[PDB]
């Protein structure tokens, strides 16, 4: 008793990586929206969600009809041939030529669509990695390649087009349309220490950790050197090895020797990418 106790980490050497945390759309590069000949009401729906359909097959139906005529017309159709994306008018609605009744396009050309800012440009290139967010769950997550980076800056919005072609499976789910986080990756830290944001201390206007003696039951603090930090994750440089066992909660209380109680060791960070 009167000694400090803790939790510490098994440390690991691993890979941090930066990135920048980008919103993007899920489009598709061949696309078009379906456009009525004729002013009129909606009578009949022939397509559903998902279907496929030939150039020029009809896809809705209107009323005959006026007073009147004498060009009684006119069906919806296709002005290409693809899958429905998206359907945007119900029956009974009406429609002029220049009404979005719904979309058709290929589900093969899959593309992220996301405008980065002036200041944040400069670290992109082609061939960088990305993972496209639509949820928290592994089914939620793909990857994802910088395809494209526009010369051309927006000076309105101080933005460049960045576009990004997934890869992998799972690319079903990623549905056109869909909104999506990207986490564009710019740099890759191999080969470092990684550990929780927490077991580095601020004392004096410097940056230690406590590594742990497990033969003294005591702990060492050690000036660090802070190489990047991200996800409340450290990389660091020093006299920290593999296998050390740093302190990953309780040094609140603790100064360079003093005496410890480890209740626990927690296994290191993965050996592998936080993204």
């Amino acid at each position: 008793s009167y000694r400090f106790p803790v939790i510490a980490m098994k440390v690991k050497k691993g890979i941090l990586s930066d990135y920048l945390s980008l919103n993007g759309d899920v489009d598709t590069k061949v696309k078009a929206d379906i456009f009525p000949d004729a002013v009129g009401k909606i009578t009949s729906l022939r397509i559903k969600l998902g279907a496929y359909v030939q150039k020029g097959q009809i896809v809705a139906t209107l009323d005959p009809s006026r007073p009147g005529s004498v060009y009684l017309k006119s069906p919806v159709r296709a002005p290409i041939s693809g899958y429905i994306l998206n359907i945007t008018k119900k029956i009974g609605e009406t429609v002029n030529p220049q009404s979005n009744i719904a979309v058709v396009g290929r589900i093969d050309t899959k593309q992220i669509l996301t405008y980065v800012s002036e200041k944040y440009i400069s670290n992109i290139k082609v061939g960088n990695d990305a993972i496209i967010e639509v949820g928290a769950y592994s089914n939620e997550k793909f990857k994802a390649k910088v395809s494209e980076i526009s010369p051309i800056l927006d000076s309105k919005s101080r933005t460049i087009e960045v576009y990004l072609t997934p890869i992998g499976s799972n690319l079903d789910k990623l549905i056109i349309g869909m909104f999506s986080k990207i986490k564009l990756i710019t740099k890759r830290f191999k080969d470092v220490i990684k550990i929780s944001r927490e077991a580095v201390v601020e004392r004096e206007g410097k940056k230690f950790v406590f590594k742990v003696d497990l033969e003294s039951k005591s702990v060492q603090m050690l000036p660090i050197t802070v190489l990047f930090e991200i996800d409340n994750i450290v990389a660091l440089s020093g006299e920290v090895e593999e296998n050390d066992l740093i302190v990953v909660e309780g040094m609140s209380a603790l100064s360079n020797g003093s005496l410890i109680n480890l209740v626990d060791t927690k296994e290191g960070l993965s050996a592998e990418s936080n993204i």
